C-alpha cells in the first residue's frame, strides 16, 4: 500500500505530469527509450522498433490508465480490482507472452519520462511515492496478468 503521504505526493505532481495532453508525451518517451535501450522488447509488444507510431498511440493509454489509478488510490481494494481487469487482458497482448519480470525496467524509465516533463517537481519523496505507487499499480496488473 501507499500512506497517506505518499499519495498526496502523487496525486499532487501527477496533475503536473499529465500536463495539457493526459501524460501523452510522457508515454510516448516511456516507451520509446524502453525499447530503444532493450531491443528485444519490441517483439514483446507487436512493434517494429521504437519508432513504431503504435508507441506513441500504446503510451498515452498507458498514462491514461495510471491517471485513473491515481485518482482512485484511496480505495486500494478499487485500484487493485480495475488494474487485475487491464491485467487479465494482457494475456492475449503482444507476443502473448508478457512476464511480470519486465514491468521492474518499465517502471525505471516512466519514472524518468517523468521526471523529463517536471523537472525539479521530481524531486527524491515525489521518485519515492511514485516508485511506490508503480509498484502496486503493476504489481496488480501482473496478479490478473498470472490469475
Ligand atoms: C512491459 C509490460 C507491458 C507490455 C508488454 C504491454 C503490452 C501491451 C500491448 C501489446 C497492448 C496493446 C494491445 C492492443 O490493443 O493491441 C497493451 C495495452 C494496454 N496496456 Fe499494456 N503493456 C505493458 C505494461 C503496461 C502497464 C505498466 C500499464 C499500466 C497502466 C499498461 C496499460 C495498458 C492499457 C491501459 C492498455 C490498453 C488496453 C487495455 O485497457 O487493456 N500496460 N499493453
Amino acid at each position: 500500500g501507499l500512506s497517506a503521504a505518499q499519495r498526496q505526493v502523487v496525486a499532487s505532481t501527477w496533475k503536473d505530469i499529465a500536463g495539457a495532453d493526459n501524460g501523452a508525451g510522457v508515454g510516448k518517451e516511456c516507451l520509446s527509450k524502453f525499447i530503444s535501450a532493450h531491443p528485444e522488447m519490441a517483439a514483446v509488444f507487436g512493434f517494429s522498433g521504437a519508432s513504431d507510431p503504435g508507441v506513441a498511440e500504446l503510451g498515452a493509454k498507458v498514462l491514461a490508465q495510471i491517471g485513473v489509478a491515481v485518482s482512485h488510490l484511496g480505495d486500494e481494494g478499487k485500484m487493485v480490482a480495475e488494474m487485475k481487469a487491464v491485467g487479465v487482458r494482457h494475456k492475449g497482448y503482444g507476443n502473448k507472452h508478457i512476464k511480470a519480470e519486465y514491468f521492474e525496467p518499465l517502471g525505471a524509465s516512466l519514472l524518468s519520462a517523468m521526471e523529463h516533463r517536471i523537472g525539479g517537481k521530481m524531486n527524491a519523496a515525489a521518485k519515492d511515492a511514485w516508485a511506490a505507487a508503480y509498484g502496486d499499480i503493476s504489481g496488480a496488473l501482473i496478479s490478473g496478468l498470472q490469475s
